[PDB]
């Protein structure tokens, strides 16, 4: 009668919480969702060892189109939980399967954990400072999306922090990294000209968050443009004017150059 | 030897993550704060008996004065933890501390936890939507703060998501509810006269999450201004325009008046 949303959390199998882990663990089945972001720091067998319960894992079909038919039938007469990467319901089409446990007849309950919305407070970025997200998006055909640079105009214009989340080919298990994302905007910037990125804009990486040795670097795009940030997956944030004390971290954390005290400050 | 800034999550103990708790156990000292949010469902007794170590509380003076004086001498030669609800670097000047740390040539570490900022996504409003957040802070003296005010306004303007979290006094016992937070909106209200947060205006409210059973309302203000949530601590939300599917999730799982499912786009 009780479905569980249980996050994963941010890179391994070890950054669920105590509490996601024992529920997991007392649940009589266990699904798992694995497409609106991955956990590269572990694999599904080492979750499945800690759980200790077989991972029925489900497909964006399975859960888009199927929710109700393979995870609720199960959670009328018993205890499921279903897992995924992060923090439930941040992936925006998680809050609606609430709604569908609650038209079946099923209790649901959400256990949260780390998710890279709030991790990136690690780069020394003020977390109020944090303007609205987007999502950088491989170019595809005839197909250039360009939403995101828009967002990063609008947050920084108003002196505020855009966080921006990079494309991962779940299934392919392939991630955009933050040199090719960089490569995306400055060609974006030559179409757009609205002087929003270009070669002096100072930009932040945070890869493996979660990771005890996660990568922070922060300098300016004709620097990091070809430096390598270590494996995915890898996060963008372009900064928007700083507070000295956010400064001082980027320099003597994430090794930013001396002059964003006196440029972007 | 070694520092590390460690996250205990939303609501209670289990709410660290297992990382978090197999890194405290065996570190050989362990202090915390408890002055930057709310634990509402936990003891200082129930966090020592999980990490099975004495746990030195520090006070804000602790913290923000002699943090170097106090717990980085003993980073030196031994493992040390630092404890803080929530994440560790969210909503709070914690950050710093890394910077002290390095000076004081000791090695630090981030382990994070659920944090409210992320938790929110429980409401159903799409998180890539929150902009700008600001903290309704209790007014002092002559002084009563405003800020938050504009945060909202440039944050609706755009469409935009506002997040604010409510002012706290741990050595007085006082957490501000989202009814006060309410109360002190409609009076910079009819100072700025902006239209910004009136009666009818639709607010969320997000009573201890990270418990099993948050209390999620959403309403207009006049109808929730003097409704219980519950507990502290708690968070308030004013939602910019709304996507049909958060509607939904607001009506559905919010309690949300039923007219605000008829969006005008
Ligand atoms: N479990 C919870 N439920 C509702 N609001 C919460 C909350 N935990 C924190 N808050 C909100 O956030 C304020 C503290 S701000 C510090 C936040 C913390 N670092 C984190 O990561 O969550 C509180 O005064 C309250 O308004």
């Amino acid at each position: 009668m009780v479905l569980y949303f249980i996050g994963l959390g941010l890179y391994d199998e070890r950054d669920i919480t105590v509490k996601g882990l024992e529920i997991a663990k007392k649940c009589d089945y266990v699904f798992a969702e694995f497409y609106t972001s991955l956990m590269a720091g572990t694999t599904l067998g080492r979750i499945q060892k800690l759980i200790g319960k077989r991972i029925r894992v489900l497909s964006r079909e399975d859960v888009e189109l199927n929710f109700e038919n393979i995870v609720l039938p199960l959670a009328k007469e018993n205890d499921v939980a279903f897992l995924t990467p992060g923090d439930p319901l941040v992936a925006t089409t998680h809050a609606e399967l609430r709604i569908r446990a609650k038209r079946a007849g099923v209790e649901s309950y959400v256990i949260h954990a780390p998710s890279i919305y709030s991790a990136v407070g690690i780069t020394g970025l003020h977390i109020y400072k944090f303007g609205k997200s987007a999502t950088v998006a491989y170019p595809e055909g005839n197909w250039f999306p360009t939403s995101y640079y828009d967002v990063i105009k609008e947050n920084a214009e108003r002196g505020l922090h855009t966080l921006l989340f990079l494309d991962i080919k779940a299934e392919k298990r392939m991630y955009m990294t933050a040199n090719e994302a960089m490569e995306l905007l400055l060609k974006v910037e030559d179409m757009k000209k609205g002087g929003v990125f270009t070669d002096d804009t100072l930009v932040v990486v945070l890869a493996r968050a979660g990771s005890l040795n996660p990568t922070i670097r922060a300098g300016y795009v004709k620097d990091l443009i070809r430096e390598d940030f270590g494996d995915p997956p890898h996060i963008l944030i372009v900064p928007g004017k700083l507070h000295i004390v956010e400064a001082e971290y980027l320099v003597e954390i994430a090794g930013a150059p001396r002059e964003i005290l006196r440029v972007n400050v």
